């Protein structure tokens, strides 16, 4: 259980966030889930309750993180836990891919978590105890067609989460990565379950379940790891 | 928790696999811990209580192991769990390095494994669920010098289970490798401190929460996965 | 042997870039290496000779790779091979890290890579031969504290190629990584000695010849691979 | 080129140990191909002509690995080179896999290299100079169902030439693994070509490229390193 801790979750609108958002809630977490609109924040307002708060966030955005923060910080308190969900796709081949496309991904899925990540740094080391948690991808280590600057942006978190575990593990902080596989989606088939040896797609509630081990007080002495969930894929 | 489980710990003497064993009853587990000698054996029963058995196994020989499973069988039911802690060491460089000392090893570490995975599967499959863990090491990855035997046999174990883990993902079914880094051990400065980032040794009930992690119904999509519990090392 | 092949390297100048562009030049090649200033072009001229030419490349420069690419067209011709080991370092613990410290590296370590690889892949695909080879890191892998923002390209890059190298194998092009140690640089002893156990530092040379390796016809099936080159390291 | 070098090449009969053997051969090496029949040796040492010898090996016997190793001395002179591809299959699912199946596996493309390497250790470390190679796979890494015996093998092998690679670091002796993708084989559609980007089979040629470079002095500062040559499978 989470009693008394305070995890911010990027990206709690739907699927995974959600998920992992409505977990932490659901043992003892004050959650504070983000969108990328008021509405979206509303909406994650009204399914976490007393419980925790929706706010609008711009990962891309230092005044936004500046500012989400102050509020957090002012309502709630210092974060102790952090899970980077924030993320999107730009797909395309290495030709026809904009210089846009490549930035845009790698701004809002790798040096956000630069961002949120060095934000919440200090008051966990004070504290002497933080969980940064960033939910990667399998194309980030296999990878995949079409996703260069996703599979970078992803294969970067690895590198970035690695880096700092070193840096910060005598202060009982401890930064992972979560490696969906091919997780069941809004938008959702052979070509998804015939790589998948477990014969079906995984559910957002498996991975909330990953993020809330690595969050506990159960996994004090795992860092710098990627834990992959993929029902024996890869 | 796991209610109406049966889990079977080898070398569940002292150390992580007393933890695993411990830990696993705690959480309403009927755990089966095992030793080489009765006396270990009835050790074993003496801290384990009304909740499981302490009995003598010999992962190297085939009739030690039809004959404890039997009993198993006839005790307590058909194995749900199985963590094979059961390990040795024969350090030597390559050289001065006896074919004994490799051999044992080998045998321990690695045709154990495959012994007692291929013993408890039929159930497991016909049952559509179950859970084998195996303890690794970090060796097994780094991994180290004057351990070629044991490097080879932790290698060889993770190749195993991720073989494995393909070939029953669809029936409920997954096969994972827990690594402890330098756990605190009956044997237990600088060297070890120094390669440690988190500053301090591993504890066995951090590696029991790693494996009760992958036992529970909570890591039902993780599947020939190695989860490295070394506080940033490596 | 190179003969009739054109090989652009990045940060040619000195050490691993400069061994790099001497042994293609060795073995029949028309290198072309790159300056961040045109004195250090005018001196990779001098040691080229007649051989090649040396260019003022900025890499985070679109118009500066637009340019330098003309070039090469007009003058020599289209890029078979492309060695990427343009790159930069602004050290700093996680706190204490500049948005600049950070955005610069990815910049002209990540970023880079995939302009310049997207700049001459047509060409590449149009000849059905391609080499894109990248000078990374072990850090990219362990990787290294302070050294967030470089460990994160430095991954971000093995990410990137490996999803590049599914996307055109097919058509004869490769895309892979090598990962030197710790090689013998300008600024440069226990501390470092200690860590690889070769119980030496890498030369460039070394380096060099992988490159050269994975540059050559007998390297054409190695693809989305990351060749270490650590003297036993990692 | 590898002027007066020896390099014992077991299992080099046909396929890749044949272009292995062939290939040092055509550039300067005393080459010793290995067969477990007499016949298989007259057909090696038929191909290998003057430059190299054919021999039956054994390399699940150690009395064979003696004497054969005892006439290389005799005839030749100390192994400097040292090609690990005798390696055998007993595929079948976890059930129907017989001790015999699994043991022998173990046994032929394990405990070989440990054997083997051993022998021929001593000569390298007085010389100063070593190479030892090993052929493994890439379900060793990946790895493949109904071949846990030979995933756990080739799982081992690498982490033995891990652990093996930081003992000799010093000493100017390199133990490295190459992996081969769907190498055109003897048996040797779509579910081989699918799997791989490249749309093509690799050739036994290319293994023996990858192989040479490392037996090279260009690849001295390689270690305890692990080469994938399958056209961007994986």
């Amino acid at each position: 259980s989470f009693e008394g801790k305070i995890a911010l979750v990027t990206g709690a609108s739907r699927g995974i966030g959600r998920a992992i958002a409505e977990l932490l809630v659901e043992r003892g977490a004050c959650v504070i889930g983000t969108a990328t609109s008021e509405k979206g924040a509303e909406a994650i307002s009204a399914y976490l309750g007393e419980n925790g708060k929706g706010l609008m966030l711009n990962v891309v955005d230092p005044t936004s993180i500046d500012t989400v923060l102050a509020t957090i910080r002012a309502e709630f308190g210092e974060v102790d836990i952090l899970v980077n969900n924030a993320g999107i796709t730009r797909d395309n081949l290495l030709m026809r891919m904009k210089d846009d496309e490549w930035q845009d991904i790698i701004d809002t899925n790798l040096t956000s978590v630069f961002r949120l990540s060095k934000a919440v740094m200090r008051a966990m080391m004070k504290k002497r105890f933080g969980r940064i948690i960033t939910i990667g991808s399998v194309v980030g280590t296999m990878g995949n067609a079409g996703q260069v600057n996703y599979a970078a942006a992803k294969a970067g978190v690895i590198g970035f989460s690695k880096s700092l575990a070193r840096e910060v593990a005598s202060r009982g902080i401890t930064v992972n990565v979560v490696a969906p596989g091919f997780i069941e989606t809004d938008m959702t088939r052979a070509g998804i379950l015939a790589q998948v040896p477990a014969n079906r797609l995984g559910d957002a509630k498996e991975i909330a379940s990953a993020v809330a081990f690595l969050a506990s007080d159960e996994a004090s002495y795992i860092s710098g790891e990627t834990l992959h969930v993929n029902g024996g894929m890869y």
